[PDB]
């Protein structure tokens, strides 16, 4: 049969499938997990082509009879997220509350990370460093940010299991979760305790002339958007960074030596990360040639991000982590062009400051199995451990 994707769920290596795909055939034909065809593009030189033309549009991905990656968790509408936040007049605003720089931040991320690793420790290994300490903190820093209650994060974490399930067809649960979280956020709205944060800033906006015709679901769709998309970002790729340090020892020993060096690790770490399960998905809406293909209006395209960031072409020595590149920022983690990530900022702090805090407290951190014991979730749109056995 023609090509599947994806490759493999495995989050802790590249598959050599990738290499020879991206010399063979940068952009070429698979079948994804609905039957639907797609190219897969694999070369950072045509990743970033079709990241920065607007043509290959993400909005459209939503049109119904298109050919799908997989099944919509959220309306239709929602895919378009970010042009609904911009025709609100609101993208400033969201973009402001988001940002690491908010006085107190940093500090709360930092206590709440010694925090979690001092009752690890109290308890004793093994450790759990997915449920118990990475996926913990970016729930935590969600609620510090949104300005809702730390007691009410456990209950919303707990749609993300479902919410970023990347399945064949659509599933009955997310509408129950996401119903649910949409009353959550706008009951937040109507709550005056919620002063500070991005749902602080949305409830005085709501009340402000220039706003009065957006919508009530527009601001709780914000907020239940900006807590899943954040929380699984920023604890997937912790989990799976602490993995890559855990097994490289040599590293994680210079940076627990130079901590000063913590940011320039994340940043390699953030692009070696196989976090994303999918290639992001793009609806043609002309006929484009890129590469060897002329890729049809109306066809799926995939682009894979770890096809961008190996590319040995852009980053020699692709699968080591360099801290001295010349061209550290320019991997694709985050994306590029249009919908680059707007939590950009927030999602490298809380990687920073959960490793640095991880190497202080846990400098000889290990796993504490062997690492092909680790169980990676299928059929979602991260790549993660259930588990993160470790001891130290
Ligand atoms: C290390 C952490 C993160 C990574 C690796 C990540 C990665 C990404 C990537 C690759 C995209 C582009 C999707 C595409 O173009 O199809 C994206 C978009 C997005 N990110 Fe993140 N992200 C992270 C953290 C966050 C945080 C903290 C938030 C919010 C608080 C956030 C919110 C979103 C939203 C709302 C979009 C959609 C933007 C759009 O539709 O234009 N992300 N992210
Ligand atoms: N691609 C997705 N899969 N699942 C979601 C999602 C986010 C939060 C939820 O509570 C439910 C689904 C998304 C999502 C997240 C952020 C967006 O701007 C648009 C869609």
């Amino acid at each position: 049969v023609l090509l599947e994707v994806p490759f493999s769920a495995r989050g802790d290596r590249i598959p050599d499938a990738v290499a020879e795909l991206r010399t063979r055939e940068p952009i070429r034909k698979v079948r994804t997990i609905t039957g639907a065809e797609a190219w897969l593009v694999s070369s950072y030189a045509l990743c970033t082509q079709v990241l920065e033309d607007r043509r290959f549009s993400m909005k459209e991905t939503a049109a119904a009879g298109a050919p799908r990656l997989n099944a919509l968790t959220v309306p239709p509408e929602v895919v378009n997220n970010m042009g609904n936040i911009a025709d609100a007049g609101l993208r400033k605003a969201v973009m402001k509350a988001i940002t690491p720089k908010a006085p107190g931040l940093e500090q709360f991320l930092r206590d709440t990370a010694n925090s979690l690793l001092d009752n690890l420790i109290t308890e004793g290994a093994p450790a759990d460093l997915r449920n118990d300490f990475a996926d913990p903190l970016a729930t935590a820093l969600h609620c510090k940010v949104l300005g809702i209650p730390q007691e009410d994060g456990p209950k919303l974490f707990r749609s993300l299991s479902i919410a970023f399930m990347s399945s064949a067809d659509p599933i009955p649960a997310a509408k129950i979760n996401w119903d649910r979280d949409i009353e959550y956020m706008a009951g937040i709205l109507e709550n005056p305790n919620i002063t500070t944060g991005l749902m602080g800033e949305l409830s005085r906006l709501r009340k402000d002339p220039a706003y009065s015709h957006v919508s009530d679901e527009l601001f709780a769709t914000i907020g239940v958007t900006f807590f899943g998309a954040g929380v699984i970002s920023t604890g997937s790729f912790l989990t799976t960074a602490l993995i890559s340090l855990i097994q490289r020892p040599q590293l994680r020993n210079l940076l627990h030596e130079k901590p000063e060096l913590i940011p320039a690790g994340v940043e390699e770490l953030l692009r070696i990360n196989l976090s994303f399960a999918d290639g992001l998905p793009r609806l043609a809406t002309a006929d484009i040639q890129v590469g060897d293909v002329l890729v049809r209006k109306g066809e799926l395209v995939l682009v894979l991000l770890e096809g961008a960031n190996f590319d040995p072409e852009h980053f020699p020595n692709p699968g080591s982590i360099e801290l001295d590149r010349p061209n550290p920022t320019s991997h694709l983690a985050f994306g590029r062009g249009q919908h680059f990530c707007p939590g950009s900022a927030l999602g490298r702090r809380h990687a920073q400051i959960g490793i640095e805090a991880l190497l202080k407290k846990m400098p000889g951190v290990d796993l504490a199995v062997p690492i092909d014991q680790l169980v990676w979730r299928t059929r979602f749109q991260r790549r993660i451990p259930e588990r993160l056995p470790v001891l130290w």
